[PDB]
């Protein structure tokens, strides 16, 4: 009843007993597996008890003193008001646990080192902006990146919602032409349309940093320019391919996801941006080489004089590896924290064993943990994984339009 | 009906074929287990009934004279004998469907082009051998490979199974060592021990072709050596790295899986080896670079004068891409059929479009379809997929020892 999980490199066997706790049912049934699809009143008290019980067991405080105590005040809080506020340490503990429970994150070896900014006493887009701006500057830290989450006020009935309209805090523009096709980042084309709609002058460049669209509850959004000296970017150069710099490619330093919904103990924070540091394949393989992204792969291969006339020359494979080398080299020369997919996967194997000892398993999404280049050269490829839903969690949510 | 998106293009289809999935898989709504490698007359009647229905749809004679005659016939044969016999046309269709239905085969654009050898009159292990040599000969075809399957007698009450103990018709010995290491292919240490135990005189090379261990019903397995001139091989060299030839590396031309059970209309064929042609990543990435297989990756990287002390130089990625280049160039030099992962995955995308129009979907195992290097450079990475079990089917079965 406890899934047997094998590692095929070594032959070791473990049993995922942690799977027994899954709440939000996944997309799969005995009839068919759907694991590769991207996006597959007093219920508030059940999840509240469960979260509080977690907290105290994690501080060796189950069934003692403040445990009994803290259960009542939230019971009383919901009774009177129909919701509750999290003790500061609980918000801290739930944010770290959500990151710990993110099956698609390969960087969770870091889950215990998280800096939580409490922005629950917020109102207005101007208030959001300086909170975001403090996050960005703290997390960037002149390139010595530091994990951070800013938690904006939770959700209540009657009132609108705090939402960041960008999927990340730093994204590049996407402009069309006299021919439908796109200049800049095609992923963001749509929010670039909303920004220009709300009175922003589009640039020319392929690497203009989009302005933020910040939304106070029940009020339409407000365009903000970010302070440019606050957006740390890295010009991309290759260590031995002198022409690579001339391609004018750049990527920003901070990956800061600003569209997911943090859920702790039963409360839903639709605005709660978290940031870490990049794994190089995210930039060098997905952002730059995806056919529906910057799609640069063939331009680099021409420059390398590779034979693009037959796929069996593996020119795609060759150009992709170099693009990744240029990302790692550029970030390291610019002294910005970055991790290669080999270092990151091996740390995740370390994470998995830690979690086997601590919690009896770890939810992991195999399709997202395995890197998008060189899959079977990393140890996660040969590791079987179990995927399920634990709380607290980061959840997807509809676009606020 | 599961909605399936292609993320490179934007397409959206619904998998209605999944609604007919018979046997159950390993996942539940609680937990996905997709990444795991190895997850009564009346029921025989209902399987057979469904297959016969299938066969008559494919000949555009559904609900006809011959259709009900065969249904009636099969029930009379199950009642009289507890089993029934496939006609030859039904056997050919059922083996082609088993390939069509195989979720972990990326080669299924070719499913209709399959050579079916009916060995169901096979009498002994010695005749079994003769049938297998002819299969290898036909399929190899001097390097112009042809897809084939030989079907040996079905499992039946009163008599044991025919079995090929070898997992493939062509496999290289793996010998344990003085210092606990393995010479040759470590995947094959167990079967090698069995051959020696069964009277084989081992060699001591790294690429020694294993003899066949062939089990006639209620017989111990019998040893048969493959005539050297039946096993086409390919010395491996690199188009520019001339020291590569000095590694002494080879691979065989024919991939012939011999340990799977073919299932048609409820009947079971525990011995029915099938074979196609390689995709270069199986040899280059998995067979040669897996740490638990030949594991040449670091040795290749040293020779390339890559810096193997830091993972961020991407030495592993660079040495693996050249190993694949060498595999492709070597098989093309020798005029032995081979497909690279870019051509293979593009033809699999055409298979999914053919299959959507034909059946309303296609069972696909994302983690097996996506190649082990350069995944997001192939279009199957960006394709969501539905995994499920259709009959007729190839199934895994326990090792006969
Ligand atoms: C500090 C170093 C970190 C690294 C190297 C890292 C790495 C990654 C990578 C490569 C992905 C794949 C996402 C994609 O391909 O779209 C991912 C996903 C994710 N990570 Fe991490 N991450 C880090 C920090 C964090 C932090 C601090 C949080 C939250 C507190 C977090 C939460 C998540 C979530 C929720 C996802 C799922 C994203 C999605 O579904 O789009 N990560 N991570
Ligand atoms: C004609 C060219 C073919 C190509 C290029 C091809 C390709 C592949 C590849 C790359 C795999 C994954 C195996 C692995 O990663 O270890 C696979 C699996 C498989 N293929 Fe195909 N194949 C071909 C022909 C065939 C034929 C003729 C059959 C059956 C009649 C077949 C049935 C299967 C099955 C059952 C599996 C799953 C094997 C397993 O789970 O171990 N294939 N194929
Ligand atoms: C914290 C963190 C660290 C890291 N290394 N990567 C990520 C990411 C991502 C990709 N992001 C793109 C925008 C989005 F689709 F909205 C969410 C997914 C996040
Ligand atoms: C017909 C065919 C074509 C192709 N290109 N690859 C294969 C394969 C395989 C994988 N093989 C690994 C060893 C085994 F477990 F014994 C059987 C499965 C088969
Ligand atoms: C459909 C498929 O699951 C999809 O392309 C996934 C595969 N794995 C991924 N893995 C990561 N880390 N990020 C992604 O966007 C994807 N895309
Ligand atoms: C544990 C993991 O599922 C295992 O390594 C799988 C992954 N995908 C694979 N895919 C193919 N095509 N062949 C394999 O042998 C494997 N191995
Ligand atoms: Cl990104
Ligand atoms: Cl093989
Ligand atoms: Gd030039
Ligand atoms: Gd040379
Ligand atoms: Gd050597
Ligand atoms: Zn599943």
């Amino acid at each position: 009843k406890f899934p047997r999980v094998k590692n095929w490199e070594v032959g070791s066997i473990t049993y995922d007993t942690l799977s027994a706790q899954a709440q939000q049912d996944g997309p799969c049934t005995p009839r068919r597996c759907l694991g590769s699809l991207v996006f597959p009143p007093e219920q508030l008290l059940s999840q509240a008890r469960d979260f509080i019980n977690q907290y105290y067991s994690s501080i060796k405080r189950s069934g003692s003193q403040a445990h009994e105590q803290r259960l009542q005040e939230v019971e009383a809080e919901v009774a009177a008001t129909g919701t509750y506020q999290l003790r500061e340490s609980e918000l801290v503990f739930g944010a770290k646990q959500a990151w710990r429970n993110a099956p698609r994150c390969v960087g969770r070896i870091q889950w215990g080192k998280l800096q939580v900014f409490d922005a629950r006493d917020c109102r207005s887009a101007q208030e959001m902006f300086t909170y975001i701006c403090n996050h960005i500057k703290y997390a960037t830290n002149r390139g010595n990146l530091r994990s951070a989450i800013t938690v904006f006020p939770q959700r209540c009935p009657g009132r609108g919602d705090f939402r960041i309209w960008n999927s990340q805090l730093v994204r590049y523009a996407g402009y069309r032409q006299q021919d439908g096709s796109v200049r800049g980042d095609p992923a963001n084309v749509e929010i670039t349309e909303l920004c220009i709609q709300h009175g922003w002058t589009p640039g020319n460049g392929r690497f203009d940093v989009l302005p933020l669209l910040l939304q106070a509850p029940d009020e339409p959004p407000e365009l903000f320019l970010l302070p440019p000296e606050l957006v740390l970017e890295v010009p991309l150069e290759h260590p031995t391919l002198e022409w690579f710099a001339a391609l004018g490619l750049r990527w920003y330093a901070l990956p800061a996801v600003s569209n997911m919904l943090l859920e702790i103990g039963g409360l839903e924070f639709p605005a709660a941006p978290f940031s870490g540091w990049y794994m190089s394949t995210e930039i060098g393989t997905r952002n730059l080489c995806d056919p529906h992204r910057y799609n640069i792969l063939e331009d680099v291969a021409v420059c390398m004089d590779l034979d693009t006339r037959t796929t069996s020359s593996l020119w795609k494979d060759k150009a992709a590896v170099e693009i990744n080398v240029a990302v790692l080299h550029s970030y390291q020369l610019a002294k910005v924290t970055i991790v290669d997919h080999h270092a990151a996967t091996a740390s995740f194997m370390k994470h998995l064993e830690n979690e086997q000892k601590a919690r009896g398993g770890c939810p992991a999404d195999w399709a997202w943990i395995v890197p998008p280049i060189s899959g079977s050269l990393t140890p996660v490829f040969h590791q079987e994984m179990v995927n399920y839903f634990l709380s607290p969690a980061f959840r997807y949510q509809p676009d606020p339009w």
